[PDB]
RNA sequence: ACGAGAACGCAGCACCAGCUGUCCAACCUGAAGAAGA
């Protein structure tokens, strides 16, 4: 079946997880954070979180050394995050999603 | 008894690495705790 892992990410320090420099020239910085395109809310891409988490887990499950390709690291890592190896296509068990800023009203 | 039937343009990938919001600059100048008769 399918399990949904809920949670909250709280920024202890200011986070610059962005790479989008699109739309308005109303006075934006040359290095803006990635935002939701419709709601203009700051956004955490699921790819950023997935990549950072996979990197840290693969280093920790090795342990401490991560020099291999992403498709060669560990069986646990491959089954959690997916492997596109030509013969052994291991499918990701985790489906990360883009995360929007939730507590805008509190801010 | 439809040039048709069946067929996910899909799988893995951190917008990331390095970088002091720093340098120079007196809170300063003048002034009787003093005078009737």
């Amino acid at each position: 079946m399918k399990l949904v892992i809920e949670g909250t990410i709280v920024l202890k320090t200011g986070m610059h997880i962005g790479g989008s420099s699109d739309f308005s020239a109303i006075g934006a910085v040359d290095s803006p954070v990635v935002r939701d395109t419709l709601t203009r809310l700051p956004l955490i891409p699921g790819s950023s979180l997935k990549g950072k988490m996979r990197y840290l887990l693969a280093k920790e499950l090795n342990n401490g050394i991560l020099l291999n390709e992403p498709n060669n690291d560990q069986d646990e890592i491959l089954r959690l995050f997916g492997s596109s190896e030509k013969d052994k296509i291991r499918r990701a068990r985790l489906k990360f999603n883009d995360i929007k800023l939730s507590n805008l009203a509190e801010l």
